[PDB]
């Protein structure tokens, strides 16, 4: 009897514990579940998670092996996969999230086999008993990467079944799958981080890997990219590593927190009085603000499903401060526009950027979006591609008055900050 592999968000072969643990007892066959609970998203997410499922069946399929494909609840499903297969167990890696706990008890009491799930790689796990509210006491616990654990050679043969629909993205993805992922991370620890500290604050974000869509989907271990970065070393390296770490502190802050889903962090900001506005929520959304550099951002993510660091934060903070827009429909509509689009990942960085309780990052700091344009985007290229209405970082019409929003925010948050 085979032992069944169940891939969720680790479509990948390379540093995978379960696919090890599982291979060394015997035959394997892999699993996924396309699952209306990950699958009811946007067009663009759908496409990627799909298409990755692709990539990783033509893997199994290039080393000999057979990865099933099945379509409904997983505790349907895998038990499905089991029964049919004669399974002895499934193995998968741990997930912490509220709907991977519930997933996986239903999953574990449908099944008459067990079902063995093994700590997904980290640099930091997200469940140490010690609750951190700041990045830099977490970030001392780490203490370099472990090596990574080998992909298989070849496959155990078995039989496949299961078919993997074909969707619109409705725009070009990235080249799915984990040979692409990997080609692409030698590239960057090659060619560009070497000044990676000096360049990831740009607006383009051509400083950084874009490697987060991979990361979203497990088909880049963490781990792995954590070993590869230390092993070229150099001064991009402990920095770009702290930033591969900021993902582990997005996990551990929604593991020990996880109330954040629902409220600031910071429990002085729970009553901010934010302004529902459909008119001015659209304008932020569609980039219609005449903010050049709000606009050129949300105008990139809405024909990308991908934005610098630099850009999320000044387009995030916007609506937060100088708009007063609720933040829980704005996270949610940015998340559904990203390819990387990963709930605990998007909630910490727009509890960051909107000064809510992250990393205690303080109220005050508020981007000027004429500054931070003139700072982050030298010869104005990236606004040309993005928003070429626009002569300048200058507002054109803004949709509010920027320094009254500016003083009115300032006056709301120190009312409430330290009353
Ligand atoms: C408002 C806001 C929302 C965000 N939403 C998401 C999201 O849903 N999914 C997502 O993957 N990232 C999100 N980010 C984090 C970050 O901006 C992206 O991971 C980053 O832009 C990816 O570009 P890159 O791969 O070139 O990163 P690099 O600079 O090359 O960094 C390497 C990797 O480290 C991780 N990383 C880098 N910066 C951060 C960060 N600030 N926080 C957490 N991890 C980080 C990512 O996994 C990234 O691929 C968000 C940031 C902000 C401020
Ligand atoms: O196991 C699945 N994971 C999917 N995930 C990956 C996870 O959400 C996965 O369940 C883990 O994130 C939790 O173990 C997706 C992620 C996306 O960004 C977009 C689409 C999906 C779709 C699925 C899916 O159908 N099945
Ligand atoms: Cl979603
Ligand atoms: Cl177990
Ligand atoms: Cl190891």
């Amino acid at each position: 009897g085979p032992l069944l592999v169940w891939h969720r968000g680790d479509l990948r072969l390379h540093d995978h514990p379960a696919l090890l643990e599982a291979l060394a007892r015997g035959p394997v066959v892999g699993l996924v579940v396309l699952d209306p609970n990950n699958l009811k998203t946007t067009p663009r997410r759908r496409a990627w998670f799909l298409e990755n499922v692709r990539a990783l069946r033509e893997a199994y399929r290039a080393r000999g092996g057979a990865l099933w494909v099945l379509e409904g609840l997983p505790w349907e499903k895998v038990p499905e996969a089991a029964r049919r297969l004669k399974a002895k167990a499934v193995y998968a890696l741990t997930s912490h999230t509220p709907y991977g706990r519930y997933r996986d008890g239903r999953v574990r009491e449908a099944l008459p086999v067990p079902l063995h799930l093994l700590p997904a790689p980290h640099l930091l796990p997200p469940d140490l008993p010690r609750a951190y509210r700041v990045y830099t006491p977490f970030s001392r616990l780490y203490r370099g990467a472990a090596p990574p654990l080998p992909p298989p050679e070849a496959l155990p043969k078995g039989p496949e079944e299961g078919e993997i629909p074909r969707e619109d993205p409705g725009l070009p993805l990235p080249e799915p799958g984990e040979e692409a992922a990997l080609a692409g991370l030698r590239a960057f620890l090659e060619a560009k981080l070497p000044r990676y500290a000096e360049e990831r604050d740009r607006l383009d974000g051509e400083g950084g890997s874009r490697l987060s869509p991979y990361f979203a989907l497990g088909v880049l271990s963490p781990r792995l990219a954590a070993w590869e970065a230390e092993r070229r070393g150099g001064e991009g390296a402990r920095k770009w590593v702290a930033e591969l770490l900021w993902r582990d502190f997005s996990y551990h802050l929604l593991y020990h927190f996880p109330w954040m889903a629902e409220r600031p962090l910071d429990p002085r900001f729970q009553a901010f009085p934010w302004q529902e506005d459909e008119a001015l929520f659209q304008a932020w959304y569609e980039g219609k603000t005449g903010v050049p550099l709000v606009d050129a951002a949300m105008r990139e993510l809405h024909a990308t499903g991908f934005l610098s660091n630099r850009a999320r934060m000044n387009a995030a903070q916007f609506a937060v401060k100088h708009l007063l827009l609720p933040w829980k429909r704005c996270e949610e509509a940015f998340r559904h526009l990203l390819l990387d689009g990963d709930r605990a990942v998007n909630l910490q960085g727009w509890q960051w950027a909107g000064g809510l309780g992250v990393d205690a990052a303080p109220y005050f700091r508020v981007f000027n979006p004429v500054l931070q344009g003139e700072r982050h985007d030298p010869e104005g290229r990236w606004l040309k591609r993005w928003a070429p209405e626009y002569p300048s970082y200058a507002p054109k019409d803004p949709v509010v008055d920027l320094e009254e929003a500016r003083r009115r925010y300032l006056r709301l948050a120190r009312d409430l900050a330290r009353g």
